[PDB]
């Protein structure tokens, strides 16, 4: 059976217990902590792209208020689609599986400024999604696997101090 694993998902859970927020920048900025995971029941001998993409979690903005994160408005437009494909695509299951897969060079932005980034809205929760795409398929088969334990919201600079103390204290 094909199962993604979510890594590190009890640090993950440290920074989603105070609402994660993930630093957007004109020229993108790295998460903390990184999204990986494990895969087991790939085909071995098949070659498939990992790609990923952020999901808006709620039809309404969020904001900061007494030390809180409370709903903060009507929603901006949806961002546009940005997906990002994993720089190891493509490669074959034995590739995926043999090791966490980490994408730790995925750029997260509030600018269409090129360079593969993410564009997402200030102050909207998203939700990381991974997509398996089988290769040579015509079919073109794709699993898609949530890491609702990954949520944050997006921030041009962190609201909660205690979320600036974690990402110094883990990273
Ligand atoms: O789908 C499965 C699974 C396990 C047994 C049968 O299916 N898993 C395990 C729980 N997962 C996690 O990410 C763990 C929290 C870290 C996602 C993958």
């Amino acid at each position: 059976e094909l199962r993604v694993g979510l890594e590190e998902s009890e640090l993950w859970l440290r920074f989603k217990e105070l609402t994660n927020e993930m630093i957007v920048t004109k020229n993108g900025r790295r998460m903390f902590p990184v999204l990986k995971v494990n895969v087991s029941g790939l085909d071995p001998n098949a070659m498939y792209s990992f790609l990923l993409d952020f999901v808006a979690a709620d039809n309404h903005r969020w904001k900061y208020v007494n030390g809180e994160w409370v709903p903060g408005g009507k929603p901006e437009p949806q961002a546009p689609s940005c997906v990002y494909i994993h720089p190891d695509s493509p490669n074959f299951g034995a590739h995926w599986m043999k090791a966490p897969v980490s994408f730790s060079k995925v750029k997260l932005t509030n600018k269409l400024n090129g360079g593969g980034q993410i564009m997402l809205n200030s102050l909207h929760k998203y939700e990381p999604r991974i997509h398996i795409v089988r290769v040579g398929d015509p079919q073109r088969m794709i699993t898609s696997h949530c890491f609702p334990e990954t949520q944050f919201i997006a921030v041009t600079a962190y609201q909660n101090e205690e979320i600036t103390a974690l990402k110094i204290k883990y990273n």
